[PDB]
């Protein structure tokens, strides 16, 4: 008998409990544990994007919590105007709240959703929280995301910031169910190369490993790094950050002899494993440029035509990060950014800066066209060979 | 000033108004658009695998509205024991709420989050709610998700169904704005090939275009379907239906002389554009269950060409369908499967099924090995060239 009563309702966090996939993603192959933990540190990255926060500890315990401290501003403990408690635990156990929507508190953030910490909260058998703010130290304790009394304070203190840890639920994630230190070690390394000045500390209590990032070279330094163990065929790394119309867009790529196409992509330093509109606007932005650049230098019909972009990639490493107000993406986890603004950004900015940079590096022009040429020749000699045996 | 009064709580449908994107999709290129038909038409789709709904009609309406009319049970119009308000408003009004979390009302349905229809009134400047249900018609009008008043009877019936008519929020979706009539088109033929004697109609009152799919011959058909303007290289299509452990698998394929590979996943009739667990058992199974083949008898050794996988699924054209209670999706659209049992379940299935194939249909055998040898071939001496060229 399907009627009224067949109708449930989920309620507060029993939804994320429910279908935690919509989310978290996969919480079967480790990638949505992991994403737990960064939920928690892109709070503390939105901190220092706003430059409040200057370090950050991630530590793994050895009862597999993970705890995340910075020296941000805290989140606020006031009892908040609507919902009768504490901004702090209406933060933790209310969907869709925060400090996100509009762009007073932070000018740009990653966070976006209202979501991240409250599913982290949903997620976990035990949250700790303890925020210093104000001259005051206030804890809580959620058990399955309910607060076991309000927010307190128990002491003083002349810091300021906010310290989570977190048990993840044994009934959520399956599988790979022990955080692994290498996968944090990653993020917090990009994303020390993506905020400059900020210290980003990694230590594993299971195994005494530790590790501090704090690199300043930028992304620069980030595209050095990733070709560190590659052969780079062209000295000069293209780089340049601008700020247009509200979009601020940072590119640094350079060419190795490898045949492989690694792009990295962020938004509001959030990576996007299946790009968007920023890696659209950075692969047309190259095409034309590289298209432009064989033309006035006076190459065959046959050798530019020849030349499509998906050989202008082989070997390529590039980092795209853009800094918007309100990106959208087409999932809570923020895999794909789908803000058609940001292609145009992304592709002007690149079309004229990297079109100066062929002219003011002639040397680095003419190798990495040559090497688009050789990829080129090498598809065609493929094809060929395929119809061959046709 | 950071502090409690920053803290904004985004309450129902206000937090998908401002954050679109992790429900819907992408907003800017039109696929996010489409998906809020394609949630309506779900819920219908649900109705019929369920056994209550033998027709469906698709309209789109010359003002860019499209409305969807099924003859199911109708969406429960008693007023909610808890909410205090009709069944209907809480669906259209309630994140994660539905009759879907248990297996009551449905035994496999597509929906699962309960938010499908409650983020299309979200994003719909207005949308018409059309019930009927035990004798009576039963009608709402939204708009920006907030009903304009209570569900209430307007007239008699004999009919059992719901219509669901939306118009989209101009603020929303940018760039494609207007219904394509061959996008709904494609979805709902697939549908039809999906559920045998369900009626599927589209119309399109902009231009009185229209559409009846009422396809009986399942996926098999579907394959057939998707070869026809290609050139099948063997006549028998492979296919399959089980059901284990509570999971349904359903596959059927054929290969052409192309070189593209084309596989449809669906999870209880939804689409996986980036596969997932389904996919990959599907993968494995197939190139361990033809390598077994061509190794005992003997392809491998007299044509000496190591077939890989990539060689396997060139020219194929494959439906994998899976039906199971409590699916896991990384994201609201559903986009990816990653419940992980349902891997081993596919690929189980196919290893015995395919296996069979081959050994009673050895005319279709040996034309198939005879593509893998060739696509290997073409591989092999492609990597020769490309390798020569450097
Ligand atoms: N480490 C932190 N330091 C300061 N404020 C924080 C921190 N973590 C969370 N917050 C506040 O809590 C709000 C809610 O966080 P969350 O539920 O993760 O959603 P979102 O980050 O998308 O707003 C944030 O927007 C910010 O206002
Ligand atoms: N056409 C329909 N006929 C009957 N019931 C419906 C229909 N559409 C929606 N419903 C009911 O409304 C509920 C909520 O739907 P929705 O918000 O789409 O989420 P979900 O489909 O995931 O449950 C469904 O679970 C179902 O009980
Ligand atoms: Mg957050």
């Amino acid at each position: 008998s399907y009627d009224s009563s067949s109708i449930k309702v989920l309620k507060g966090l029993d939804a994320v409990r429910k279908r935690p996939g919509m989310y978290i993603g996969d919480t079967d192959d480790g990638t949505g544990l992991h994403h737990m933990a960064f939920e928690v540190v892109d709070n503390a990255i939105d901190e220092a994007l706003a430059g409040h926060c200057k370090d950050i500890v991630v530590t793994i315990h050895a009862d597999n919590s993970v705890s995340v401290t910075d020296d941000g501003r805290g989140i606020p403990t006031g009892i908040h105007p609507s919902e009768g408690v504490s901004a702090a635990e209406v933060i933790m156990t209310v969907l869709h709240a925060g400090g996100k929507f509009d762009d007073n508190s932070y000018k740009v953030s990653g966070g976006l959703h209202g979501v991240g910490v409250s599913v982290v909260n949903a997620l976990s058998q035990k949250l700790e929280l303890v925020i210093q703010r104000d001259g005051k130290i206030h804890r809580q304790i959620y058990e399955h995301g309910v607060p076991q009394a309000p927010l307190a304070v128990t002491g003083d203190t002349d810091k300021t910031g906010t310290m989570v840890r977190f048990w993840p639920s044994k009934s959520t994630f399956t599988n790979v169910t022990e955080f692994e230190y290498e996968i944090l070690a990653k993020r917090l390394r990009e994303l020390s190369f993506l905020n400059s000045g900020v210290s980003i500390r990694l230590r594993d209590k299971r195994d005494g490993k530790e590790d501090h990032f704090h690199y300043e070279g930028g992304i620069k330094a980030f595209v050095e790094y990733l070709n560190k163990n590659k052969t780079p065929i062209h000295p000069n790394i293209f780089y340049f950050s601008t700020e247009k119309d509200g979009i601020g867009v940072e590119v640094a790529l350079q060419w190795n002899d490898g045949f492989q196409e690694n792009i990295y992509c962020f938004t509001n330093n959030i990576p996007q494993r299946d790009g968007g509109t920023h890696l659209a606007g950075f692969r047309a932005a190259m095409t034309r440029t590289l298209n432009a650049y064989m033309d006035k230098e006076g190459y065959s019909k046959k050798a530019k035509v020849s030349a499509t972009g998906d050989d202008a990639r082989e070997g390529l490493i590039a980092v795209v990060s853009v800094k918007v107000p309100d990106p959208k993406f087409s999932s809570q986890t923020k895999d794909k950014l789908v803000s058609s603004e940001v292609k145009s950004a992304v592709e002007q900015q690149m079309n004229e800066l990297l079109s100066e940079y062929l002219l003011e590096n002639p040397s680095d022009a003419k190798i990495v066209v040559g090497k688009i040429i050789d990829a080129a020749r090498a598809r065609e000699a493929a094809r060929r060979a395929r119809e061959m045996t046709r």
